[PDB]
RNA sequence: UAUUGACGACCCCGAUUGGUUCUACUACAAACG
C-alpha cells in the first residue's frame, strides 16, 4: 500500500495538473476553473513504481508519448466557458471510455493480434507507428475510432508539439472500467 | 479491269491468397495481525 499511495501522491499532482491548463477566462490572477480530472497507473510492477521514471518509459521517441492519462471527467458542457477548453476535451475521459468500448466491442471487433501489433508499433517513431497502421486500418474499420489525427491514418495526434496518443492507454484500462451499473 | 508469286512457324507460363485467430504476463517474497 505504502509505495502504492506515493505512487497516487504523484498521480494526483498529474491529474491536479487542470488547475493550470483549464482556467477561468479573463481571470487575474490566472486562478483555476473548477475541473476535475483523473490520472491512473495499473502498475504491474514492470512500470518502475517511481511516477518520474513511469512516465518516461511512455515517451519512446522525443516528440512520442505513448499516454494521454490525465484524463478530464468534468462534462465539456461544463468546461465549454473555460480557457483550455480544446485541450480538456483532447483529455477527456470519455474519448479513453469510448476506445476501450471499440476494444471490448464484439469474435473481437479489433482483433488482440491486431491491437498487439500496432502496440508494438507504437514504440516505434511515428512514420513507422503510422506504417503500421496503415497496413491494417481498412482490414478493421473499428480503426477509424481509434485514429485522432483527423485523417484515419495515425494513432497519434499533436498536442503542443507532441505525438500523443489514447490508443495504449485504451489497451491498458481495457479490464478497469467495469462497472455495476 | 485484276493481276504479281510462294513462302512461314507461334506459344515458354498466366491469375490469386502472402498470414489469420487466441494467450500479452500469471502467482508470489515487501502489503494484511
Amino acid at each position: 500500500f505504502s509505495v502504492a499511495y506515493t505512487l497516487a501522491e504523484r498521480l494526483i499532482k498529474s491529474a491536479k495538473e487542470v488547475k493550470q491548463k483549464v482556467t477561468v477566462t479573463n481571470s487575474s490572477p490566472i486562478t483555476p476553473f473548477p475541473c476535475s480530472a483523473i490520472d491512473f497507473h495499473i502498475l504491474y510492477d514492470s512500470s518502475g513504481i517511481d511516477f518520474d521514471r513511469i512516465r518516461e518509459k511512455l515517451r519512446p521517441e522525443d516528440n512520442t508519448e505513448l499516454y494521454n492519462r490525465p484524463y478530464v471527467v468534468t462534462a465539456a458542457e461544463n468546461l465549454s466557458q473555460a480557457q483550455g477548453y480544446e485541450w480538456s476535451q483532447a483529455h477527456s475521459l470519455q474519448t479513453l471510455a469510448d476506445r476501450v468500448s471499440y476494444l471490448r466491442s464484439e469474435k473481437s471487433a479489433l482483433p488482440s493480434s491486431q491491437s498487439h501489433a500496432l502496440r508494438t508499433a507504437l514504440y516505434l517513431e511515428k512514420n513507422e507507428a503510422d506504417a503500421q497502421y496503415s497496413l491494417i486500418s481498412q482490414r478493421y474499420k473499428i480503426l477509424k475510432n481509434f485514429a485522432e489525427d483527423g485523417e484515419n491514418k495515425s494513432l497519434f495526434h499533436l498536442e503542443n508539439g507532441k505525438y500523443v496518443t489514447r490508443f495504449l492507454d485504451a489497451l491498458d484500462a481495457k479490464d478497469f472500467f467495469a462497472n455495476a451499473n
